[PDB]
């Protein structure tokens, strides 16, 4: 019965049998920002909080601010329109995409140990076979991000970033990584890098995997996800939902999974 | 067990067995805008999008754009530190308070009839009681919104506000039934409206009653709900999460409720 599995989940939200987990950073000015080569394109801006009042001649009773926000900023949700290969989707927009969708089981890569001895490390096939030889097969429609641990790195942007003379280095999926998680019909792909394609991911054939085959396929990404170490690698409902933005190609979220504890 | 619950969860949104509710309605620059008198407070700004890029010299492989965007905005959270009765709050912020309590069943108070009628219509204690005498009792940790189908007036500003010569004329609960709601201990209180009080809330006693008393109480409230008439009375689950704004007072959100069918 569907009724009983909802309020079954009510009670163990309010028991604590059912841990809701954070898997959001802090949005503000000091939130790691995407930086591209500026020969190549313009960047998204940093964010910025504005104080309307706070409990003064401005405003009395009341406490609240205005933002200039980019919609890729901080932990965020990147619809398919958001890539020239999913531009022609009418369901690629935040405001029309299907969000029966946004909400499933998600498979938790644990790449940590890796991604600390190479910056670099990229996540393929043979290896996302190898994880469903032990956790289980990666099924339809379920989330599929990657453990990196690069959080730890957000409280300094340039570390976050992670670049040196040769641009960004921070970890990611291989082309053919992506290609064999579309083959399973997965919803979408996280990353808790700024973005979900490795640093290097410009000279990669095609340029931004991810970015390019999520969105050919009508897929979603997901970027700066916090604390993937306090969810087990199956089990987990992942709840990951953008503002509804007019034709936008993605937005802020927080990002909220569901564990047993 | 809470695990054999998520899969099952997961198994029947899979299957559409639990459908996702989009209770949102649509952010941008058309996007109902609370008005406050002059002389009384600064106003939070309208919506605006601007443009990055897309697919052009400005970016060539992608479209995106950022935003001019008051944490009040559209279907929006309240934290507690909105209002001056929950300043003190160490954990009355978007990027403080518990995650734990942001996802809970929903009581869905049917005022539509009422307010059609009389746009000033009021929700009091007493058919708050009446109400739980027919669909059962609102319970701890619960949200309570109330329906107005409010919803409608959205592509017209103007319309849903509702003004004329005395203020906002718009549906409402007393300061007596949120009083009783928070004896029930809920986790807040949500609205189809531009805020959680009716248009006249200015001349009630306390002024708005429901963002002064909510507040007090380190509650929560919503505002610009969407499709509550596509949810029953009781039964369904609501998540509710703000974007983790740094010291956030509120923020847009992408409400979504899980109903059986
Ligand atoms: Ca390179
Ligand atoms: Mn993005
Ligand atoms: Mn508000
Ligand atoms: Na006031
Ligand atoms: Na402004
Ligand atoms: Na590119």
């Amino acid at each position: 019965s569907a009724q009983s599995a909802l309020s079954g989940l009510g009670a163990k939200l309010l028991s604590g049998e059912v841990e809701v987990v954070d898997c959001t950073g802090v949005l503000g000015p000091n939130t790691p920002i995407l930086q591209l080569p500026p020969d190549f394109a313009k960047n998204t801006p940093k964010v910025e909080i504005h104080k309307i009042s706070e409990y003064d001649s401005d405003g009395p009773f009341f406490a609240w601010n205005w933002m200039v926000l980019g919609e890729h900023s901080g932990t965020h949700f990147d619809a398919p329109h958001h890539w020239i290969t999913g531009k022609d989707y009418s369901d690629g927009f935040t405001d029309t995409l299907d969000v029966q969708r946004l909400i499933a089981p998600v498979n938790v890569i644990d790449c940590s140990k890796e991604s600390a001895a190479d910056p670099d490390f990229l996540l393929t096939a043979d290896l996302i076979k190898a994880w469903e030889a032990e956790h289980g097969e990666i099924g339809a429609g379920e989330w599929v991000v990657m453990r990196t641990d690069w959080d730890k790195r957000a409280g300094d942007e340039a570390a976050f970033l992670n670049a040196d003379e040769t641009g960004p280095h921070s970890p990611g999926p291989t082309p053919d990584a992506i290609e064999y998680l579309l083959s399973k019909k997965i919803v979408g792909w996280g990353s808790q890098c700024i973005g979900t394609d490795a640093g290097q991911a410009g000279g990669m054939e095609p340029p931004f995997p991810a970015h390019n085959l999520l969105h050919r396929d009508n897929c979603f990404g997901l970027a700066s996800l916090a604390n993937l170490d306090k969810l087990p690698a199956k089990g987990a409902i992942l709840i990951a939902a953008p503002l509804k933005i007019e034709r936008g190609t993605g937005s802020p979220i927080r990002a909220l999974a569901l564990v047993p504890k």
